[PDB]
C-alpha cells in the first residue's frame, strides 16, 4: 500500500513563527498604509485608530466609504449614511425586515436583489431559539459594529490599484466593521452592472448570499454569522496586512542556475490544517475571492468564508494582471468545515491557536495567485503558458529584501487543475521551479491523489539526483512541447510529460 507522504519530513521545514526575520518597528511609509495607532499597539489590547478622529477622502485614490458626507441620495439629495443609520436602528423579528431595511438604501435593486436564501434560512434551517438569538443578538450587534464605522476606520483606505507595491496594515477590529457594512451592502457605486470605477474591482456588498434556492448558501450563511458572532463577543485585538505585488523582471527560466529545493508531498491533510506557518496558497480568481458570496464553492472560496477578513480585500483590491498577487499577513481562522464544494458544510466554530508576529499578526500568510484557464488542453504547454504560470506563482512566492533561511515553506497544491483544465503533473513541476527560483522549498497536497503524490516525489527525486537546476527542466519542458505537443492533432500527445523527461534524461550524453 502507498505511503501517506513521501520526501522530506514536514518537521524540517521552515516556518512561521521560528524562521521569521526580526520586524523593524511599524510605521507607515509611502509603501504602507497603517490605519492604527502603532505606539499604543499592546498584545492583546484592541488597537487603537490613527488618525484618532474620522478623515473622509472621497476620490478615484482610495475607498469610497459609506459614511462619507459625499454619499449622498434622494430623501433633494440627503445623508445616505443618515438613511443608512435610520434603516438598520430598527428591531428585525423577521426575515422580510432586514431585506426591507438594506433596499431602503438600495432602492434601485427592490427587483434584482432576491433573499429567497435569507428567507429560507431564518424561517427553515434554524430552529426557533437560534433564529431568535439571530435577530435579538447577532444582527444589533452587527448594526452597532457597522455603525461605528467612521469612528472605527478613521483613516482612508487607499486602493491597491494594478501595478502598485504597496501594503495596508489594519486592525481585526476594522475589518469587522467593514465586513458588517458589507453585509448591510453599504458600499456605494460597488452594485451597479455597467458600474465604471469599480468594474475591475471584485464585488463587496454580500448582496448575493442571501439570493436563490441552492443548498450552498444557508452553509455561507452559517460559517460568515460565525465569524460575526464571535468578534461582536469578543472584540479582535490582531493586525492583518494586505500586500500587492508587482514584478516586471523575471528568472531567465532557461538559463536559471538554481538549484531544486525541498519537497514534502501527500495526498492527506490540509494547506490550512497541515501547513501552518508556511506560505499557503489560495488558488485564487485574478478578481480575489471569487465568488465567496455567490455559487462557488471551491478552495478559494472556502478559505474566504473561514477566514473572513480575507473578504475585505475585495474591497481595495484591483482585479490581479499576470505579474501580480495579493499577500495577505494575520486572518484568522473563524470556522471549521466538513466536505468540498456541494458538500461543504460549517462544522463549528474554530479557535484560532496561532502566534502573532511583533505586529500582532497571526502567523498565518496567505498568497492569491491565480491560474489561466484552459479551455483547449495543450495550450498550457505551449512555452508562453508556462512562462506565465512559472511568473505568477513566482511572483506569489518571492520576497524582495528577506533571505531564503526566512522563509516558511510554501504549502500548495493542484493549482488550476480539475475543471479548470491544468494539468497537475505540469503543475506541480511548475510551482517547484518557480519556488527553487525563490529559494523556498514545497509542501505538496494532493488531496486524495495517491499515485499523484507518487509521480511528483519520483520526478522531483530524478531531477534532484540527476542534479538538474531550473533551466535545465525548463529546457526539458520546451523539448517536450517542440517534439511532442506543437505538432499533435489529439487533444493530448501519446507520450505524456513525466515519461518524456525521464526518457529524455536517460537518452542524454
Ligand atoms: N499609523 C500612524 N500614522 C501616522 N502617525 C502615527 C501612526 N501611529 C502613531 N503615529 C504618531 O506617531 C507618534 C509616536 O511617535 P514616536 O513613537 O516616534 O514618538 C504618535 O504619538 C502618533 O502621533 C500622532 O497621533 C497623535 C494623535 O493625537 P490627537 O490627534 O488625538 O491629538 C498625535 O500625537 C499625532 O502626532
Amino acid at each position: 500500500p502507498e505511503k501517506k507522504w513521501l520526501g522530506t519530513p514536514i518537521e524540517e521545514m521552515r516556518k512561521m513563527p521560528r524562521c521569521g526575520i526580526h520586524l523593524p518597528s511599524l510605521r507607515p511609509s509611502a509603501s504602507h498604509t497603517v490605519t492604527v495607532r502603532v505606539d499604543l499597539l499592546r498584545a492583546g489590547e484592541v488597537p487603537k485608530p490613527f488618525p484618532t478622529h474620522y478623515k473622509d477622502l472621497w476620490d478615484n485614490k482610495h475607498v469610497k466609504m459609506p459614511c462619507s458626507e459625499q454619499n449622498l441620495y434622494p430623501v433633494t439629495a440627503g445623508s445616505r449614511w443618515e438613511l443608512i443609520q435610520t434603516a438598520l436602528l430598527n428591531k428585525f423579528t423577521r426575515p422580510q425586515n432586514l431585506k426591507d431595511a438594506i433596499l431602503k438604501y438600495n432602492v434601485a435593486y427592490s427587483k434584482k436583489w432576491d433573499f429567497t436564501a435569507l428567507v429560507d434560512f431564518w424561517d427553515k434551517v434554524l430552529e426557533e431559539a437560534e433564529a431568535q438569538h439571530l435577530y435579538q443578538s447577532i444582527l444589533p450587534d452587527m448594526v452597532k459594529i457597522a455603525l461605528c464605522l467612521p469612528n472605527i476606520c478613521t483613516q482612508p483606505i487607499p486602493l491597491l490599484k494594478q501595478k502598485m507595491n504597496h501594503s495596508v496594515t489594519m486592525s481585526q477590529e476594522q475589518i469587522a466593521s467593514l465586513l458588517a457594512n458589507a453585509f448591510f451592502c453599504t458600499f456605494p457605486r460597488r452594485n451597479a452592472k455597467m458600474k465604471s470605477e469599480y468594474s475591475s474591482y471584485p464585488d463587496i456588498n454580500f448582496n448575493r448570499l442571501f439570493e436563490g434556492r441552492s443548498s450552498r448558501k444557508p452553509e455561507k450563511l452559517k460559517t460568515l454569522f460565525c465569524y460575526f458572532r464571535r468578534v461582536t463577543e469578543k472584540k479582535p485585538t490582531g493586525l492583518v496586512t494586505f500586500t500587492r505585488q508587482s514584478l516586471e523582471d523575471f528568472p531567465e527560466w532557461e538559463r536559471c542556475e538554481k538549484p531544486l529545493t525541498r519537497l514534502h508531498v501527500t495526498y492527506e491533510g490540509t494547506i490550512e490544517g497541515n501547513g501552518r506557518g508556511m506560505l499557503q496558497v489560495d488558488f485564487a480568481n485574478r478578481f480575489v475571492g471569487g465568488g465567496v458570496t455567490g455559487a462557488g464553492l471551491v478552495q478559494e472560496q472556502i478559505r474566504f468564508l473561514i477566514n473572513p477578513e480575507l473578504i475585505v480585500s475585495r474591497l481595495f483590491t484591483e482585479v490581479l494582471d499576470h505579474n501580480e498577487c495579493l499577500i495577505i499577513t494575520g486572518t484568522e481562522q473563524y470556522s471549521e468545515y466538513t466536505g468540498y464544494a456541494e458538500t461543504y458544510r460549517w462544522a463549528r466554530s474554530h479557535e484560532d491557536g496561532s502566534e502573532k508576529d511583533d505586529w500582532q499578526r497571526r502567523c498565518t500568510e496567505i498568497v492569491a495567485i491565480d491560474a489561466l484557464h484552459f479551455r483547449r488542453y495543450l495550450d498550457q504547454f505551449v512555452p508562453e503558458k508556462v512562462r506565465r504560470e512559472l511568473n505568477k506563482a513566482y511572483c506569489g512566492f518571492l520576497r524582495p529584501g528577506v533571505p531564503s533561511e526566512n522563509l516558511s515553506a510554501v504549502a500548495t497544491g493542484n493549482w488550476g487543475c480539475g475543471a479548470f483544465g491544468g494539468d497537475a503533473r505540469l503543475k506541480a513541476l511548475i510551482q517547484i521551479l518557480a519556488a527553487a527560483a525563490a529559494e523556498r522549498d514545497v509542501v505538496y497536497f494532493t488531496f486524495g491523489d495517491s499515485e499523484l503524490m507518487r509521480d511528483i516525489y519520483s520526478m522531483h527525486t530524478f531531477l534532484t539526483e540527476r542534479k538538474l537546476d531550473v533551466g535545465k527542466v525548463y529546457k526539458l519542458l520546451l523539448r517536450y512541447y517542440n517534439e511532442e505537443c506543437r505538432n499533435c492533432s489529439t487533444p493530448g500527445p501519446d507520450i505524456k510529460l513525466y515519461p518524456f523527461i525521464y526518457h529524455a534524461v536517460e537518452s542524454s550524453a
